[PDB]
């Protein structure tokens, strides 16, 4: 069998997953946590191939989101990881592509896909969903861009950011616009609702 | 009597002095400090017996950060001093991320002369402030032209990691519809492609 972990702060949540893996004959679970805390203690107790786990959670020790998950993937280099998000989230879903782990799957289809998921794991593949894989197929920020847009982020002026870094307006400007096109926002306050993540 | 102590903080001298001479005329008023970097501003603050400091959203001097962190730090270090943010920004994301920030008010320099008076009233009145001028760029948010209920539908479906084919059959539209209201959609919210369109949604 392949006996399997699965982690989320909604305990319905828990059950519906539960659910959806009883009908597969060869797997057990073996571990449900709803914090991270709880699962990162028991790791180390049960022999378990793969987890299932979401992004968002309890527990400030260990932590959530993507230094969770890298904090897993070094510390159990054994254990296959299926990541659980709501939402199509690239900068989460590069970060994870980025840490090798062995599968990303949409709430919305973890009835159909969390099965599929398994059974890709138990042969050797990985598993993404086409919405997923298509983003992940798809110029970084120079750093003179990211100083750029850091302090136009702080509230500077295209003008207030050309004295203090010490170039022309024709410059900053250029660079500003450089960078929102490689970010891929059109307008400023696009751009500064965007740098909040 | 019972005055109102403030600090002015602006990296411009005749600014500074602007700004001072229009408080002069409100006689409760006692200007304590004039400051030009953050840095000074920020090591004379507890000696002065300020009540409220009005600074300008950029001014040189690193140590204590830039902008938006600056006003964080001196808010977290100073939370008995009142804070109106000065600034000659008018971006409405600029304007509410810093009303984000739990300050005072919020002015923009252009109209000091006569808003900065209004703020220090309303400060008085136990009133927080925007006046007119940033209000009115505050409602124009996302966007004036905002999102349909529509529209909204089509990106939540799209978020969560549908197709477009498959929001189709959902929604009970063609697919054309629906790639026009994604299309609209992602116009007004400022986004070129679906990359950048999935990382907007996250934050917002």
């Amino acid at each position: 069998n392949m006996n399997v972990i699965i982690a989320d702060d909604h305990p319905i949540v828990l059950f519906g997953i539960r659910k959806s893996l009883e009908q597969i004959e060869w797997v057990n679970v073996v571990g449900e946590f709803e914090d991270s805390t709880a699962l990162i203690n028991n790791l180390p107790k049960l022999d378990a191939h793969v987890l299932i786990t979401d992004l968002s959670m309890p527990g400030d020790k260990y932590g959530d989101g993507i230094t969770l998950i890298k904090y897993i993937k070094r510390h159990f280099p054994s254990l296959s990881i299926i990541v659980l998000t709501m939402n199509n989230n690239p900068a989460i879903l590069s970060a994870v592509l980025d840490l090798d782990i062995e599968g990303i799957v949409l709430k919305q289809g973890a009835p159909t896909d969390l099965p599929k998921a398994l059974a890709a794991l138990q042969k050797g593949k990985k598993f993404t969903p086409e919405s997923v894989s298509r983003l992940l197929e798809k110029k970084r920020l120079s750093p003179k861009e990211s100083e750029v847009l850091r302090l136009f982020a702080e509230g500077f002026l295209v003008t207030e950011i050309a004295k203090k870094l010490n170039r022309s307006i024709k410059t900053i400007s250029s660079q500003k616009k450089s960078a929102m096109m490689k970010l891929g926002v059109e307008n400023d306050i696009a751009l500064l609702n965007y740098l909040s993540c």
